[PDB]
């Protein structure tokens, strides 16, 4: 079971590994400093901010599809415990990538048939 | 209660015994060596695949109701905890049968009064 | 074209060949000796029967997607005449395969191009 | 499969025997002389006609429901070839019964249970 | 004017004269003694039974349209009194005929035109 | 409401008489001999058949509106009994007038007002 | 049981007694002479009419709810035979009343 | 325009004159004591309090369509103004007549014609 | 046909024979002193006055489903004429049994042919 | 209100006094032998049956408002306790009358 | 818009003068006298009845579109009050003209701009 | 609690229970008051709407019926023998003494 | 018809006739001195206050269908113009009856 | 309350002051000389015309949106009487302004309080 | 809110504290010997039974809001894991007052 | 079923025998000292109260199903007029058992 | 009478003569080698796959309407029997022409007229 929520538009992808869990989050226009990272147990919290659609006074906006909200965040519920002390995060081109090593108790054991 | 999730076509029947939870599934055409079984606590994991139907270059398929995907997978939540070490499975005639001994019927009684 | 009719759940696939016609049928839960099978002319009838979902008095069914009926059958009208005397079939892992050698009239000849 | 064609009210019931075919038709108020019954190959012909109701000059109808058409026929295509020379029929109280021994070629061939 | 009701399928026509009243009924698949008739004054009830559409165990009704209920009857209202004790009836080929002499009191008298 | 029965174009009108009843009907083109007039109790019968619109062979009916049916009759149930022995009839210009003296028991009686 | 038929607007009410039958009817504006009453056996008949109104040349109708038809009648079947010779009728203020003694056999 | 309302049913008709004005309404079975002409006003006032339908203990109301309610009332909002001192009323045979001569203030004046 | 009507609660049962009519009626609380046996035509007239529920001055009725009205009657119309002179009555402790001779007629049947 | 229950057609009227309770029950067509009356505490039990609606093969039922059941009984509770040992009843005119004296505590 | 009312065919047009109001009414086929003209305040009334078309005994109206109703009248309100005491009207060739000088109060006052 | 058009209020006291009812247009004689145990019964009616003979009624929120009744039950037993009532300004008051409570 | 608006419990009935218009208003618990009445044109204004649900300190309200408002008024749209000078107000048994003579030419 | 009507495109705005009423109207392109304004009581009359779009002979209209009608007007009703003689109006830049000092038109209470 | 499972009637209320989790449950008619308590992990299991509701042949019941069931049980999920070794069974006046110390 | 009035939680069962009436009332958590029993005529009166679901300063409620009302009482009508001068009852394990002598 | 079946975009026209049946089919873009052509009895089998559209890395398909499905085939039921062993076919400019001589059993004979 997993649940995620937050404000604004933020494409996200999550991948599971036999020893870790990986997360990808699109954060265009956000610096690593503006990104706030908090992970513990089986949950993850991310908050971010960006400058608004500021323009020169003499200029005018004639077309806009980019969302203009500054503050954005996402809170994530993991399906199993992970070692936040051993997790790592990386930011690349308006995108954040995180690796979540699985907790020792969270790693299942193989079972045979007959 | 009981929950099921996964990929592909995999009918499943859940039967609860007084000493175990008996789970049945149909995997026609799957080789018995292609089946992978895993479980823990009160959750179950299933993996299986069947080789694709070979066809000669001159030959061609003219009608097919059978599903075409090779590998299928399911994850199930058991109604009660089971002992995986005592778990067993059987697969014959394209039908998978799984016996999951229940954790207890009237055990784990400790402290009692005072 | 081809017509199929009968009772019960029985996925079927048909494959065409220059010298024969190959057919695949799904019969999960049916014992290898429960399958009635023999072609005639350009048509075929198949009947099958599987054991019912027997449960011990200590066991009760809480959930079952799998159908319960035992006896099932399907009639088939082939698109070409075949030599049923030379027809062969095999049943493995709840799945039946059939080989139907064609007659001379159904052996298509090639044509030269310029 | 089977097909019926003709004009006039003529109830028909078709019953298939293992070695023959039995068909019943209603010809109420029809004299045996006004009945024509021919067949060949895999088809059956029914032509018959009933006299219209008579009335005396002093008399006059006051209410009627019976159909009045004098000429009626029905053509039925059998699902299998038959041996008309070996057929027979009976005609009781306006009800016609026939027996059509099946043609040897049309008789189903033996079937092997795997 | 007159009215009729009852169970079963039984089309009927009615004819009148200056001294008697006549009725016609269709009873396909009926026997001479399987009929009961009961009337008084200017009211009449037809009654009867027909055998069911029995078939042999080696025979199956691939097609039918004939109704099956055995007992069938009709209750009839007549426009004038008749001498039922003096009445008469016929039944051949599944068709039933009846003749009802008129009561003397109901005999209509002619009028001289000028 | 009184009852009207029969067929063929034959408009009617009826007049109540304190000591009789007067009936008017239209019989265009009907000879005085082809009229059958009977009655009893409280009902009247009119039977008559008009000759067809004869034409020589050379002629051809380029247009017509007159009804063509040759046999026509009407029957009416009067609202009171009549003494048919003292009925009288007249016929001029195709119009038929009939007078039916009322039965003595059928004669209405006036009531004094205070 | 009892039945009523006729044309026009003519409300009717009927009351039955052990030895007689009583009937009421509304006929506003109808002259006592216009009323015609007849009965026989176990049936009753009523016939009457109401004349339309006259006006000065100046008057032009602007509104009206009163029904227009003049001639009206009603016929009724009594629940039992009555002695019409012993019957009586009473009409007051556009309303009629009738007394219908029952026959001895009834 | 005009508007009328009140309980029960009470036919009324309004007709326009030039100098005088008259009104007629239906009031069947209404006692003269139910009518009062204290018409010091400029609109019509109507009521009726006829006696109810009384029966003897041995008498049963087998049929009744006349409304038995004792009280009804009516009054109309009228277009123009009329005098009251000259007002007069007359009731006959369940019908009421009223006279309401106009007032010079509301009497139309004929234009010099042509 | 038959019509049962009257005041008060009075169950009635009618049983018809070929030669007579048997009638059964419940008359609880009706005094036997009201024996007035007489009929006319094809109908029966009965009247009764069951005694009221007398109570002491200090007593009070707390619940009562028994009807309180004393006088009761019922008018029953038979489907056939019965000789009122031959009417008979019986008393069964609050139940009345009556036998009314009549005719049977209703003769038909006879030979089915000719 | 007091509690009532049972099966079959059996209208009952209940009357209460200062020192006794009087009960009236309809049992038309019931033989006194068929009546099984049992008073107890503050309630009365009535059990009864009659001859069922029966006809000869040559006779037919054409109209029957009377129900066809044979066995009928009723259970009737009372607002005050009554001494069943002193209970008595009378059955006349197809009606069962019962007298149930009270106790001094009610 | 202003109120228009009345019966009969009478096309009307209205012209508003600054000091008066002018009205035009079509009365084809009407004599000089049968026109009835009345007015009051700010409303106008017109009444007239035309002689119905005369036909000799030997003639017959084989085609017509002229309305036949004799009585025709109109009542029309005005947007202002007029001094009907000094109005004038004429009637030339079926068209009736009417002149209504406005009342002093009805005379609107002009407004100086700026 | 009754047919309708008869509002009632219940007020309880340590030694007595007070009830107030609105009966506008009701004569003092038409008021019928009864009490027993822990319940109160009130019934009343008003004078007819006297008017001129030939008038009509167009709109009336006043109830058309003559008799209006209300059934009330109280949380505590009261002595009906010592009950009293008042009727001023179209308001009906009643006093019903009771055993002392909280 | 007519429409009435305001606040508080005050059922109102209106009687219209060729002589005068009579208006009935329910004012339970109200004294005629508390009644304020004003009339103009074809509308009537009624304003008044009643005696509240007076209770002693030891008395507590447990069930009150009556509304607790003390101030009540209603505005009535009369069917026709009336003369305020000729109107008379009558108050009996908590009910305000007012006679409203109609205008000369209305 | 307020009412407005007329013909032609003519935007208008209405403003009520304590001692006057202010109303605005759009008259694009109209000359001051082509403006007509009259009022009385609590109503206003607006009449004016605009020169239609002239065009030199060489030119030709290719796309137009302005309303074509020249003669236009509006009739307006105010909610209170005004002193037209004291009114003032001003037209600028295709817009007309109006000031209407109110008449007495003042009230406090319907009648004395009590 | 925690989840509970079992059969019978047994209202339960759970109170959490800084150092322990306090559980309040109702077991009317149950003797202290009939109360079976099991604490493990983050769940508390209770099984209980009261005296038989026996009645003589003449004796009968006219009305009752209490079910005839004699034995009941429940499994209660706790807000957080509780040290089973420190779990204490308490029961006063028909109310189970079990205290379950928290695992920090 | 039958009309019974009161406040709070207090299920009551009525069992009637030959010469006695047995009434069982659930009183879980009710103070054994505050229970008041009174009988008169053909009716019974039960009055008591239970302590509230109070918590310590280091405790907090996050899930509850047991009712928290303090004052509770019920009024019951007996099927027969018991000897009001010989009423008796017993209270154990949060349940009140009442034995009332009765005639036959 | 003619059955066309298969998949892909391949417009076809069928030309018949007395001796031979000629069939035309469009195969734009296909190569002479990727065509599978076979026939027997009265059925014609055409199959081929066209190479998918090629592009260069720097290039982009800014627009397209050419169907891209790689493989296509058709199966036609001729209205006559054909001696395939003497067949012949051509392929020029993407269009396919096939010549099929008719079997002896299909060459129609002439019926002389009078």
């Amino acid at each position: 079971g997993i649940q995620i929520s937050g404000k604004g538009f933020m494409p996200i992808s999550i991948i599971e590994g036999d020893q870790h869990i990986k997360v990808i989050a699109w954060l265009p226009g956000v610096n690593k400093e503006d990104i706030i990272l908090n992970a513990v147990g089986d949950t993850l919290e991310i908050r971010a901010k960006r400058s608004p659609l500021m323009i020169t006074e003499s200029e005018r906006i004639i077309y806009s599809e980019i969302p203009e909200e500054e503050e954005i965040y996402r809170t994530i519920k993991l399906p199993a415990t992970v070692k936040e002390e051993n997790a790592s995060a990386k930011f690349e081109n308006g995108v954040l990538s995180v690796i979540l090593p699985k907790a020792e108790s969270s790693i299942k054991k193989g079972i045979n048939i007959e």
